[PDB]
């Protein structure tokens, strides 16, 4: 079972003796530190864990056995607080007295702004503020998926819209196919969630579970996914038998949607000789709401997409929307799932567009690019002390380095607001206070050992949605 | 609870109906595919997988309607394979009809070569090799995590012993900081565990109850930390008071190590003004077992540590080795834990040779470089189908895109030898059966829901040891 006291980074276990003496306040902020890319962020995932890791009973005395055992082989030494830790399961029944403010999840903040705040609500308790960094800046994660997610929404949403004259299906533009390069089970719930603030196409089905348990959406899953092979169901028929295999596929799969890796061998022939020539006839029959998708899986993204709608633009009967941009019939479309991040997604959607293919034709699929290449250091996801209370008086605190401004940290008490152009403001030095800016935006989310506020998945959808999205009215 | 009916990609639930009917076997491999350095792989954290979600039963009546109940919304349809799973509940009480093979835990292997295999033990259950794909290739980021860092242990040993002659204290040259850095609590276990086949030195908790759990040490705990500060039980003293904070955390700590934060406003004022005069009378008296470690954590990295160790080099009795490098004071250290991956990790002890400084000086710690910027394509470490048996004849099967060779995957039964000059080579198409080559390397870890064989993380942490180790 998981234990709160063991899940921080060591050194912390012996910080609680470093603090000055009478200490009674420690007060701690999160923000996507400031540094031309990701200039706002998605505020998600911290509901998750609030709710997985730290509210109710987290402390038993089983768990303080546990952790002083550990810690003592651990330093090789009594380090440990102890009586800390006894304090709070005697006069808290466990729960930790911390109060959590943060704003709510979904929202689109730019970079530099307080996202939330952590405080110790008991003066015996100033060491627990620190305590639970760890923990707290792993939201670093879902917030980065979600505002990496959504960026690459804002490129299909530009170039569809270009391209065809609507955004129809672009929330199934980008599916996720991160489930097998990402480091965990937990990590997979997680991130495909994160994704799942943006779009609805997802085959991380761990992500569905997460969403139900934590957030909670009105229709019975968040996201969804079609038939399709891979290349074992191909390959064991055989290498001469690739078009019994495709046949035996979209005949199993014949009135719903159904992709087809098609680069087992030969993407080039498969496309012109195999689906464009000798199984044509079982895929000019199938209705617009079952389409065939055929999918490359190998060479450059870019280059693969062009060739491949090249040879299927003279196989089928190909139109002209009312862009001027040319279209697949509404029974064959194309996946790129292979090679597409943030960067190769742009190149390949600005490519079709000047070789006047809308992206109407293609969707895509994204794995390690979606849900594992990101860092902590991509949004600067940051949680530092600006406000401590020694001796009963308040002092702001900071940290400055000479060598790196960008590394400077607030001071003092923080607040969120509104400026008269509408526009997220952060206050320090308890300047809220002054109501010159109107109220906190931040919202108390969970106080001594409660989650206090929460939000619907479908509210966090709505909060994190595109102006190109809010200008359908 | 953990349900392995809903830990596959979306579309393998669709897969049952796609194989050639008739079908009886579906055998799959992993490897780290060669890609046209990371020359070699470590292999570790299989038996995790194995112990925590694929052993046992793990399949049960509510499993397959929960996952029925998903699968109907997710696909707008009943593709679910009910039939299949229910044959399983029944026929082995909800146990996996599937053998694993796999190299030994800790062994480190050459790249391209087959690492594990996966097929079914029951005619009926075909589709179930690959519906374990998704979790399996998880593997991949231990292995990776696992490789990375030997990979830096090499680099840390070249130049420890270039600069002081011996490998002493090697162990605990790279210590982990990626607890923080990490996408979740379970990938900060796995990945710190796999650190920790090649160094002691760990602050991500949650990698010694992993260890304890599923692989099990002599010792009582796989790895150590020692008393530190960070920016906030500085600053929290106030700007003007950084000197109070400095002399009451290694009066704290006078008895044991104490590793010091000192950038928090000025890093260069911190180590020349404060430590190196005003606080000085408390570092030099100092035990060799209980030193001050001062710690840099902005700027770039090899220039502040060279800066901060010239500082300390006019401040501080500094003595010169017998290979001619400049060694601190033993009272006296610096570990540098900001900005540190393997390539900078390169640069910084090879720019330190430069000015001729010893790495005895020196630790290091990684976080998001250790734990989190790695991939799956790091090593292209990839699950492959190589032999179906369709009609009772088996054929060998494999990919090979006209595009790219570099994704071309083997064909047939696989096996892992010891070759004349004591490589290693893996055989293809069933050829391991001629016994030309000796003993298969690889064993039975998993069959039927049971775990077949084990390993410590002694044993791994013996295999995984550098030759340079091995030569001392
Ligand atoms: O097809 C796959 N799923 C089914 C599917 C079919 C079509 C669409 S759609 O056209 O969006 C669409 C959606 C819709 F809701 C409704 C619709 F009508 C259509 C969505 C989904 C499928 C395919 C492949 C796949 N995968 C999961 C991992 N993989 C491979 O594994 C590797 C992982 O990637 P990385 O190496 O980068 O980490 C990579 O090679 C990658 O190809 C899944
Ligand atoms: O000191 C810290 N722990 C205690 C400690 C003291 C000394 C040594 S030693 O000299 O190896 C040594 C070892 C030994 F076994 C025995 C000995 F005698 C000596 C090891 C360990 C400490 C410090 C910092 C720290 N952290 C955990 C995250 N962080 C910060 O959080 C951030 C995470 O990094 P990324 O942004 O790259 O992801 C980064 O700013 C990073 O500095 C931990």
């Amino acid at each position: 079972e998981f234990n709160i006291l063991l899940a921080t980074d060591s050194y912390k276990v012996t910080h609680y003796k470093q603090y000055p003496p009478n200490t009674s306040k420690v007060y701690s902020y999160f923000e996507c530190r400031e540094k031309v890319k990701y200039e706002e962020t998605v505020f998600y995932g911290l509901q998750y864990i609030l709710n997985k890791y730290l509210k109710g009973k987290v402390v038993t005395k089983e768990k303080i056995q546990e952790a002083k055992d550990v810690y003592k082989e651990h330093f090789q030494d009594d380090v440990f607080n102890e009586k800390g830790w006894n304090y709070i399961l005697e006069k808290y029944d466990g729960h930790l007295p911390i109060e959590i403010k943060a704003v709510p999840e979904g929202f689109v903040i730019p970079r530099g702004n307080v996202l939330f705040t952590v405080e110790n609500t008991d003066p015996e308790c100033y060491w627990l503020t620190n305590w639970i960094e760890t923990i707290l800046v792993q939201s670093w994660y879902p917030i980065t998926v979600a505002t990496n997610s959504r960026e690459q929404k804002k490129i299909l949403a530009k170039y569809l819209l270009e391209t065809s004259g609507n955004l129809d299906g672009l929330e199934y533009k980008l599916h996720d196919f991160g489930y097998r390069g990402v480091s965990s089970q937990e990590t997979a719930g997680i991130g495909a969630s994160a994704h799942l603030v943006n779009f609805k196409g997802t085959d991380t089905v761990a992500g569905l579970a997460l969403i139900k348990k934590y957030y909670g959406t009105k229709d019975p899953v968040p996201g969804y996914s079609v038939p399709a092979a891979e290349h074992s169901t191909i390959t064991a028929w055989g290498k001469d038998h690739e078009k019994d295999a495709f046949e035996h596929i979209v005949t199993q799969f014949s009135s719903v949607p159904v992709s087809v890796v098609s680069d087992s061998y030969d993407i080039y022939n498969a496309c012109e000789k195999i689906w464009g020539e000798d199984l044509r006839h079982l895929i000019v029959s199938r209705s617009t709401q079952a389409p065939l998708i055929i999918r490359p899986d190998s060479g450059n993204p870019l280059d693969t997409v062009l060739k491949v709608l090249e040879i299927l633009g003279k196989k089928f009967p190909v139109t002209e929307n009312s862009k001027g941009y040319k279209l697949l019939p509404p029974y064959l479309r194309v996946i790129q799932g292979d090679g597409v991040d943030i960067n190769t997604l742009q190149e390949i959607v600005e490519g079709m567009k000047q070789k006047m293919w809308s992206i109407e034709n293609i969707a895509f699929g994204s794995g390690g690019g979606l849900l594992q290449k990101l860092t902590r250091d991509l949004l600067n996801c940051s949680f530092k002390c600006s406000y401590v209370v020694t001796n009963g008086l308040g002092i702001n605190v900071f940290k400055d380095p000479v060598a790196d401004p960008n590394k400077r940290s607030k001071k003092g008490r923080l607040s969120l607001h509104r400026t008269p152009a509408g526009n997220f403001v952060t206050l320090e030095e308890g300047k809220g206070d002054l109501e010159e800016y109107g109220q906190d935006l931040l919202h108390t989310v969970f106080k001594n050992g409660k989650v206090t506020k929460s939000y619907s998945f479908d509210e966090i959808r709505k909060n994190a949605q595109l102006n190109i999205e809010l200008e359908a009215a």
